[PDB]
DNA sequence: GCACGAATTAAGCAATTCGTAATCATGGTCAT
């Protein structure tokens, strides 16, 4: 527990600084920063360039003056070398050492906002009055939803949070007890005094990081720009704390956005998060899809437009917000997102909003690891943003894979960077490269003896260890003890697990147990009779050393990481294309190189030649075919699967790994590196089940294959782990009934046989008809439909959308129903040839259910149609093509030929 | 004034990036009498043309100087 | 700037160098284009795929620099 | 030579936004005023060619521009 | 990309290639 800081910002010359007292209450100091920076100098001093060239150093009065000095150094060409970012310079002067934190005393804000939209606006076009109110604290942790009493667009009951919090039918809205409590309310006159009781709880209640799904891109604009329309520059400001917040627009492809900063608070969206250091993907980025992945407390579905819902059933319409607000800090429970970012910020030495941009994150830390040595960074220069080669994907075989093993790389670009000794400063002219294709068959003559060299031609020296690899290194080794310290941990609760459940005594004393160091045997064992309270206690801190550990471990491997997309970055600091291209196409020649003696160890193993062994890869992961030599050894000698998988997960430690090593230390001693980091090991082991028909896995083109794993980084699966990736089985344009069974007929085409997919084929043909209509059929815009209508007919390339919906209009004409206009949703599917509407189509508003007096007929007149050879039968057969095999069994007279 | 054919194309752009390659920043500035020498690119055209403005020599592309007068 | 927030019209040259040529002679410039060195340079540079200008990696084998003067 | 280079590229600099004596009323008048002129010469041609030659409703200009007939 | 900055020029398409439909000639077989 110490002092730091909570937000920076620089107005004029004064540095104002949001920060954490020792006591723990927020101050908000302002200080008269004077810059410090550095210049050329012929003159022998401590402070030295990183090419080790003398420079002198210099202080300023304000900042305004170092920023005369840059445009003075700046017209006459001299390096300007020094921090040129205060706000970094002002955290590195002001703290210096490792600083300490707590994330109890940091006002995090999760925020959701539900405007009175009956049509959904832009978030800087205003033109709905907003309704909800949603401010969740971490220091506070209480909810704030205040409810609009009555308003312009009508008066609505009072929340009561008893009623609502039982189940629909007892009067509540299924939302939990414990988070009810929470929530608070106060009624309102109208929306003058809300907005004006918001802004004031902005004030007194103020956040560090105003955070929460998608917020940076609905609520922030739309709370921002309603203020803004009604209120005018007054109490808009009032948002920040220094007063600078700043009309900021950022107009982008998809259009107008304006992504505004308040100034003094890190407005740090959650949506960014968790596209960034989550590396999950599911195809709806949507908050409820990625909640019921994560918290699986999914909320009850019931559609249409929830304006009604704002006057009558708001009760349900509040219990939505409430659970909305409540997922997202779920999220945050379940990841540790914000911990993570306070965690690296602090690191770094930073603000807060730098995360988001690794440029700084690196900038940083580079930057404060080298102020201890002296040296002092070099100015920025200008250099041209330039396309050049990066990943490499190999071309996989569009066949079936029966038994097949995977390796992968432990960390593709920052081990290239330590091997070849890459860095700004370490380059020593080129050399005379040939082809790449010479390099990777090995008969090209070795570049050089002296240095080290990458197949883009470009020598670098060897002995003297650059900044960049020794910054990495001092990162790695830090991942690596933490993890170790994660490890220790992890081993000490076990332990005292196992200790609580045999023996007991009355002890209560709390010593001090050791922190960062694993706990000695005889002094856990002392404590051993402690009975459960101080012993629950002692585990809650083991927990909670746990979790430190986490976020060490998670923002260690993501710096790592970032260096490479850092490096190629054209505004970064320490960019130079050479080092770029000499990182991605040593990739390239690595994983060619790696595949080139794979083939030829397995072609000599298993006896044959000119075979490719290599099912497929990408730059740092590779998955090789191992099926000739399960043959070779024989299916048969096997008893259980389990000995199958063990067979092959021996194989490659006992006799493909080493090769590994020794293919790859021919490498380093290619091109005389510095030293063999590289690493590979068993990452996967796709394998058919025993005795089964199955295919065992297969691919379809560049990245889209299917395999059923048995094995996964030394873990053994009890039961077959299924592993597709780019198939068509998580689109959203098909109902989840068609993607379950879409990856059911993978279960069976992996591992059960062909007569198992023949007839699931017919057996889902038979069920698929039995289901609604509307969930199989699809949804397509209509726009523009006076284009193509001649009385209803066809017109010149009529789309299918257009067609159905004239139809459906001739269909229904006078009978009351809300008319198809353009820019409707509007839901589709055709009808059998001969329907009595006379067309092959049928189109009407998406969710909506058409009248019930052509309900009979449409439902009729559609059965068993072909619609689902567009959708289900059309994806199986690019699979199962690709897999050696065919569905519908093609019965011939082959049999009597031969 | 320092003219030639194609003199913003494959001469200056590579005179001027090469000695920053092979012989460090600072003495690509000794081009230039006020001793400083800029970069810009035009992506805005097809074509990625890394054109540079030594200061103090008047940069005139004779092809330039050719396909407008 | 300073005046031009306040929302008024400001007169004169913006760019000084035109405004600094036009004191320092005034009337009409009388000159020889002997004394003005013209330079001219073509550079040639060998290598395996077309030299990018900006990525610069081949070596420059022939300068040919001219010279007026 | 340089006489007849400047007044070529005189409205290629009125019809620019950055040009300061920049109007979007002038910048269309110079170029339809050239339009009406045009093809008014054409009316009046036709009509004297017709004249002359006794025939009615004849065309003789051909794809012309801006400039030409 | 921080902190702006201080000045500013490439526009709008002619042409091809492909896919899918729409219309139109033309043949195979049938009630006659």
């Amino acid at each position: 527990m110490k002092e730091f800081y909570i937000s920076i910002e620089t107005v004029g010359n004064n540095i104002v600084e949001r920060y954490i007292d020792e006591n723990g209450k927020e101050r908000t100091r302002e200080v008269e920063y004077l810059p410090t920076m550095f210049r050329h100098c012929k003159e022998e001093s401590k402070y030295k360039d990183i090419y080790g060239k003398n420079c002198a150093p210099q202080k300023f009065p304000s900042m305004k003056d170092a920023r005369d000095w840059m445009k003075r150094m700046e017209d006459i060409g001299l390096e300007a070398l020094g921090m040129n970012d205060f706000k970094l310079a002002y955290i590195s002067d002001t703290y210096g050492s490792e600083i300490v934190y707590d994330r109890k005393f940091v006002r995090v804000a999760n925020c959701d906002i539900e405007v009175t939209g009956d049509k959904f606006p832009d978030p800087m076009k205003a033109e709905y009055e907003i309704d909800a109110i949603t401010h969740y604290d971490s220091i506070d942790d209480r909810f704030y939803v205040f409810d609009l009493l009555n308003s312009m667009y009508g008066s609505v009951s009072k929340w009561d949070a008893k009623l609502a919090a039982k189940l629909d039918c007892e009067g509540g809205d299924e939302v939990p007890q414990e988070i009810l409590d929470r929530v608070i309310y106060m009624p309102f006159d109208n929306e003058r005094d809300m907005l004006m009781e918001y802004i004031n709880l902005w004030e007194q209640k103020r956040p560090a990081i105003f955070t929460g799904w998608n917020i940076e891109g609905f609520a922030v604009p739309y709370i921002m720009n309603r203020v803004k329309m009604i209120l005018g520059e007054r109490s808009m400001k009032r948002f920040s704390p220094i007063g600078r917040v700043k009309s900021k627009l950022i107009q982008n492809m998809y259009g107008s956005k304006e992504i505004y900063s308040i100034d003094g608070v890190s407005i740090l969206d959650y949506l960014d998060l968790y596209k960034k250091f989550a590396f999950t993907n599911l195809p709806s980025f949507s908050l409820e899809s990625v909640a019921q992945h994560e918290t699986k407390k999914g909320k009850l579905p019931y559609d249409g437009p929830i304006n009604k819902l704002r006057e009558t059933n708001h009760q349900r319409y509040i219990s939505y917000n409430i659970i909305d607000v409540e997922s997202v800090q779920a999220i945050d429970k379940i990841r540790g997102f914000i911990d993570l970012v306070l965690s690296m910020s602090y690191y770094a030495k930073m603000p807060f909003s730098g995360v988001m941009s690794p440029i700084k994150t690196w900038d940083a830390i580079i930057f404060n690891s080298l102020k201890g040595e002296h040296k002092v960074i070099p100015q920025q220069g200008s250099h041209v943003k330039q396309s050049f080669p990066g990943a490499f994907v190999f071309e996989p075989k569009p066949i079936a894979r029966r038994y097949i093993m995977s390796f992968d790389l432990t960390s593709l670009y920052p081990s290239i960077i330590r091997q070849v000794n890459i860095s700004p400063e370490t380059i020593r002219g080129q050399f005379k490269v040939h082809p790449i294709h010479e390099y990777i068959a090995g008969t090209a003559p070795k570049p050089s003896d002296e240095y080290s060299c990458s197949p883009n031609g470009w020598m670098y020296d060897k002995h003297q260890e650059g900044i960049i690899p020794k910054e990495i290194a001092k990162v790695f080794f830090q991942r690596k003890d933490w993890k170790k310290k994660m490890f220790a941990e992890e081993m000490n609760a076990e332990a005292i697990k196992k200790i609580i459940m045999k023996g007991a005594g009355s002890c209560s004393t709390k010593p001090e147990v050791e922190r960062y160091v694993k706990f000695s045997d005889d002094f856990l064992n002392e404590l051993s009779n402690y009975t459960e309270s101080v012993l629950n206690s002692l585990i809650e801190e083991c927990e909670k050393a746990a979790t430190l550990a986490n976020t060490n471990q998670l923002n260690r491997k993501i710096l790592i990481n970032s260096l490479y997309g850092a490096l190629g970055n054209i505004h970064f600091r320490y960019y130079d294309l050479r080092n770029a291209t000499a990182i991605t196409i040593f990739g390239q020649v690595g994983i060619q190189w790696i595949a080139r003696k794979i083939n030829e160890y397995l072609n000599k193993v298993c006896g044959t030649n000119d075979e490719d062994f290599i099912a497929a890869g990408d730059t740092d992961s590779v998955y090789v075919c191992v099926d000739k030599v399960i043959e070779k050894v024989g299916l048969d000698r096997f008893k259980e699967q389990n000995d199958l998988v063990e067979f092959m997960n021996q194989f490659g430690k006992k006799k493909m790994e080493p090769m590994i090593d020794v293919a790859y230390r021919e490498l380093c001693d290619y091109m005389n590196n510095r030293e063999h980091l590289m690493h590979m090991d068993r990452e996967a082991i796709s394998c058919p089940p025993l005795g089964s028909k199955g295919v065992g896995g297969f691919w379809k083109a560049k990245k889209r294959y299917a395999l059923n794993v048995y094995d996964m980084e030394d873990k053994r699966f009890a039961e077959p782990h299924l592993k597709i990736m780019g198939m068509e089985t998580q689109q959203s344009s098909t109902p989840k009934a068609v993607q379950e069974a879409l990856e059911e007929s993978i279960r069976r085409i992996l591992q059960e046989g062909e007569e198992s997919v023949q007839e699931y084929y017919k057996n889902f043909e038979k069920e698929y008809r039995q289901l609604d209509y509307k969930v199989i059929a699809e949804v397509k815009t209509a726009n523009d439909i006076a284009k193509y209508d001649d009385k209803g007919w066809p017109g010149f390339k009529c789309p299918f959308h257009i067609r159905g919906v004239l139809t459906y209009r001739r269909a229904v004409s006078g009978l009351g129903v809300a008319p198809i206009l353009d820019g409707n949703k509007v839901m589709v599917l055709p009808l059998r040839e001969g329907n009595p509407f006379g067309d092959k189509c049928i189109a009407w508003p998406s969710g909506t259910e058409l009248p019930k007096e052509i309900r009979s007929d449409v439902l009729s007149w559609i059965d068993h149609s072909t619609l689902f050879q567009k959708s289900f039968v059309k994806p199986l057969a690019g699979m199962c093509e690709s897999a050696g095999m065919d569905y519908e069994e093609k019965a011939s007279l082959d049999f009597l030929f031969g």
